């Protein structure tokens, strides 16, 4: 029970999700206040930026960009 | 932290928050996908239903309006 | 084309909708951030107030609850 | 006003706000509750796809993401 955290890959074009772990160091961070969070995700560093939406591999500097979903309000049946 | 769950107070004519307790329960139940949730306040039992986002007293079927208000939106 | 701004009626015990025109209103003093905004319904004057996210009633001062839906990201198929 | 509507620049990696006539085109289609919307940007056509939150390039099928920044929450 957290938010969905999601990352583009250009490769696939698309939108991917980030492990339970991942997800959860991301999420815990974003509710505490912190502008940026490190994890690890394919033996690779990462950063994530809050104040520029973006994750950027620690040791290349490439920036991908993340978003956070919105869940509708109301709820739909 | 956690989301900031309000009821409306019609008698006082303001959005209140729920107990610490009660918002974790609510927001927890949120983020799993769950259609609502039930919980106890003034010793009273409560179900929120988030698809019309009220507070049904069990007892009476009374319903009092729900709101969710978001601590932090992305900014550039 | 704006947001749906809806409003408590403790009679039915539902979330309703604004009329286009008074909808239309709403939405466009939200957009330019103001705090509030005045219309008119079944011949009564309202203000509804962005800070406490209530509808007030001018004549009886009586306080109704409004709320902005919120739109999924992403959209649904 | 209207919504911020931002797609990412691969090249520079940043987030890059569209064209202000291509910003209330797209944010109109969004609040109408259209599932796409088409434009014409550096002279170029694109599709964006709010299912995938993507911007597709029409001659390549180039996918490019794009996200909406909410420019007001309620608060208290
Ligand atoms: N959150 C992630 N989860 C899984 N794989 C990822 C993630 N971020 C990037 N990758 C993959 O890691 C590889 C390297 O990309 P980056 O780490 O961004 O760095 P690079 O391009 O090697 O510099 C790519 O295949 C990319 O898809
Ligand atoms: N979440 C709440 N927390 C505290 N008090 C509450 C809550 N919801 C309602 N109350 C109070 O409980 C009282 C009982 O009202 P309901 O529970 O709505 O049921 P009803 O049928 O009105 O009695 C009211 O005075 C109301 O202010
Ligand atoms: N936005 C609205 N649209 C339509 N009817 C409304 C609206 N707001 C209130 N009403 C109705 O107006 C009537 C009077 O309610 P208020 O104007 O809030 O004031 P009052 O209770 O008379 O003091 C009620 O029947 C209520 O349902
Ligand atoms: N919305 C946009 N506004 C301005 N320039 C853009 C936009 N989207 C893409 N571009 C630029 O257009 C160029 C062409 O890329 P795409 O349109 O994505 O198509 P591709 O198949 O990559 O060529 C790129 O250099 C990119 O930076």
């Amino acid at each position: 029970n957290s938010n969905n955290w999601r990352w583009f890959d250009d490769r696939s074009g698309r939108w991917c999700s980030y492990s339970a772990s991942n997800n959860s160091t991301i999420d815990s961070a974003w509710k505490s206040g912190e502008t940026s969070v490190r994890f690890t995700a394919g033996r690779r560093r990462y950063t994530v930026q809050f104040t520029t939406m973006v994750q950027v591999n620690e040791e290349t500097g490439n920036r991908r960009p993340v978003m956070l979903t919105l869940l509708r309000v109301p709820r739909l049946n």
